[PDB]
């Protein structure tokens, strides 16, 4: 476990911020002697910075989970904080990546994407946490090159549990979903983009998106549904996603923002009816 001495003596530290999560600011950063390219996660301490620690290294070493390297308990500015050390995810975000394809971006593509997904979720809900927050920001790509893995990051909203919680992890599977199928989120399948998606594909979200949270399929179901099951089979059809995520990049951070919004109300004690 964790690391009292300086960061520093095993890091060499950058200014340049990777990302931001609830509870700290994502640095790049380098191993000293070894030369590579890691992310600093400086966590100010606190019982939500070490569940998020504890949590984040359960899941370290599951499928298409970001990996932990190490972990500091230091002194920085006269206040106790834990760095988190992970893999440097130099692919960047899921949805940055595929705008940025021009080519076919096709409907076996996104089933094999939320496979992936599905196969970290899986990980996760047999070890009893929930994530609570799956948005384009905790996933990440391994590196720019075309065999590039998909990570899911970020456990400072992870609880240790609950089929509640679990199942608000089973909806953001059908939102990224969704938005993976047409470039657009779900807040019907409007054509033109939604005109040839699979029948399978839609019925998959349907059951994901219920607004009865058990009513929603679990990890299991989603994972033995024939779209993922047979993710390789799916239709090679070419989707609007690319190109709707490049008309629409305007208004992408509104998305981002509101599915932020959405996920943190699924986490309220006590909502509105
Ligand atoms: O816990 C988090 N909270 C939300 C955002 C975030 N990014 C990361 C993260 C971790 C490791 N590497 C990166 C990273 C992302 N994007 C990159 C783009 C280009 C070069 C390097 C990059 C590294 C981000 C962790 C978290």
């Amino acid at each position: 476990e964790p690391k009292k001495y300086a960061v520093t003596d095993d890091y060499q530290l950058s200014k340049q911020v990777l990302g931001l999560g609830v509870n700290g600011k994502v640095l790049e950063c380098f191993h000293r002697r070894t030369g590579q390219k890691c992310a600093l996660k400086l966590l100010y301490d606190s019982p939500k910075a070490r569940q998020e620690v504890d949590h984040h290294w359960q899941a370290s070493g599951g499928p298409h989970i970001v990996c932990i390297l190490d972990v500091y308990e230091n002194m920085h500015h006269g206040k106790r904080c834990l760095l988190i050390i992970m893999e440097c995810m130099e692919g960047g975000e899921l949805f940055s990546r595929i705008q940025e394809r021009d080519q076919a971006f096709t409907e076996r593509e996104a089933a094999e994407i939320m496979r992936d997904i599905g196969t970290a979720i899986q990980f996760l809900h047999s070890h009893n946490i929930a994530h609570r927050d799956v948005k384009p920001e905790n996933l990440l790509y391994t590196s720019k090159e075309k065999d590039a893995v998909l990570k899911l990051t970020d456990f400072g909203f992870a609880k240790e549990t609950e089929k509640y919680d679990k199942s608000c992890d089973m909806w953001s599977l059908g939102v990224i979903m969704y938005i993976l199928l047409c470039g657009f989120p779900p807040f019907g399948f409007p054509n033109p983009e939604w005109s040839e998606v699979s029948e399978d594909a839609k019925q998959l979200i349907r059951l994901l998106l219920k607004t009865d949270p058990t009513e929603r399929l679990t990890i299991t179901q989603f994972m033995n549904h024939p779209w993922i099951n047979q993710s390789m089979v799916v239709p090679q059809t070419p989707l609007h996603t690319a190109r709707v995520l490049q008309e629409d990049k305007d208004h992408w951070d509104e998305v981002k923002e509101e599915m932020t919004s959405a996920l943190a109300t699924m986490r309220v004690d006590y909502d509105q009816v």
